[PDB]
């Protein structure tokens, strides 16, 4: 394949802004809402619409050339792959101006929080077990893991966990579930990444051209 | 606290038959749209409705007491945890009479298939990278991985892969995508599992009672 492959989230919080960024950089495209493959109508570019969780691996494995992903999901999967004894690698091209959030430890509102030591021995529900594990190890706090892919915020009220480690932007979900944010462990935004192995001279020149436009678009949006 | 925790799939192929099995074993509960927890109204049992992928880890980590899960997902996650250097453990209580399927290697219809050696050097898309990795290592065949959580059958058409490793029941999806099943690598059905650490006397007696009914229900179904 001589067409550049770019992976983006098929459906979720990054989808609309990923597509808009590309169009604003002059990548015109044809999208069918329920389909894996979309393509560019004016440039030699294929757009792969996938579950966001898959994007880091597709870049690490060299299946696609570029990807737009939240830093949180990138780092979680990098840590996973390293812990499996692999050597995931990627180039960070740009931190983007959307997808802001923070991965934070949160406790029930009525809870005594003085200190990080207050998490000692607690069951902590999260979709980010590697990120959580690393933070807690680095701070010398022992805990019990509960991995849930969704509905993390309901785990305490369901008595499955004492606390959560979950993504927060506005804080409305925490408040709706009578939880309070006590400690940020990771700050995230969407980023543009590239696979490790060198592209052809033609594909790299196309990436270079796109990157100049990304920069110009972000400057014009301030 | 004191209520037995049973994890089942929130929404997918195992949900209906998991719920039916429990009710037929005399666990009464209402399943409406609870985000995570449903309470038995006649027994001290909580039903946790979760993504099926999370069930093995919830059992390994001791977050819940029982779980109903496909052998394929159990084994995939067991292998992942072992590759991280952990020692995941569980008790198998019963192989159940639903969720039958096979994980198979499949190629485009117009493809020359003589041998397993025909997969040498091919890019293979799958949602079960650990199961695939183990099979291919056992048979001494080198390959390139592509992990996709969904739309696996579309990967060859999207030029992301040369072949797939995916779940098959009726075979209609393979046929719809002009693929043919060439080699079964794993046979699966739903199973009932229990966490490793001993339950309280009360909880174990309740599990024992449920198990007698599971046996009786399956006998009465053929
Ligand atoms: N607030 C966010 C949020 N903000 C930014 N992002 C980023 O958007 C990415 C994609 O999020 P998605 O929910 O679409 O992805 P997914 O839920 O994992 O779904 P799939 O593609 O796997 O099907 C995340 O990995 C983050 O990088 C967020 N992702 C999830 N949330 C959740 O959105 C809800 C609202 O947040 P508040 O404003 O604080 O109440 C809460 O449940 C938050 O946990
Ligand atoms: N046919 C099956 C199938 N049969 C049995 N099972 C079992 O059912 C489990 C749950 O499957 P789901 O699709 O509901 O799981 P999921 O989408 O991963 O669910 P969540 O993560 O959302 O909880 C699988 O892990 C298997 O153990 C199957 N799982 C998936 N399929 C797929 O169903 C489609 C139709 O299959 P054919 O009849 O052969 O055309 C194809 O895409 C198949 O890959
Ligand atoms: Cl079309
Ligand atoms: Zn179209
Ligand atoms: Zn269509
Ligand atoms: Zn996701
Ligand atoms: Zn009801
Ligand atoms: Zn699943």
């Amino acid at each position: 394949n001589t067409r550049l492959r770019i992976a983006i989230q098929k459906s979720g919080r990054l989808s609309k802004e990923s597509i808009e960024l590309l169009s604003e950089c002059g990548v015109k495209m044809h999208i069918h809402e329920q389909s894996l493959i979309a393509f560019s109508t004016n440039l030699p570019i294929d757009i792969l619409r996938v579950r966001d969780d898959d994007i880091p691996g597709l870049i690490f494995d060299g299946v696609v050339d570029l990807g737009i992903i939240g830093e949180n999901v990138l780092e979680e999967n990098e840590l996973e792959r390293q812990s499996l004894g692999e050597n995931p690698s990627y180039k960070l091209l740009k931190k983007l101006d959307f997808g802001y959030c923070r991965l934070s430890l949160a406790l029930p509102q009525e809870n005594k929080f003085q200190n990080l030591k207050d998490f000692e021995g607690l069951r902590i529900a999260t979709s980010y077990p590697q990120l959580l594990k690393r933070f807690m190890k680095e701070n010398g706090i022992n805990y019990k893991n509960c991995t849930l892919t969704g509905s993390v915020e309901v785990a305490p009220r369901a008595n499955l966990a004492d606390a959560i480690c979950d993504l927060v932007s506005s804080g409305a979900t925490l408040q709706a579930n009578n939880l309070k944010e006590v400690k940020v462990i990771y700050e995230s935004r969407a980023c543009l990444i590239q696979k490790e192995n060198a592209l052809s001279k033609e594909k790299q020149a196309l990436v270079d051209k796109i990157m100049l436009r990304v920069a110009g678009v972000m400057q014009a949006r301030e």
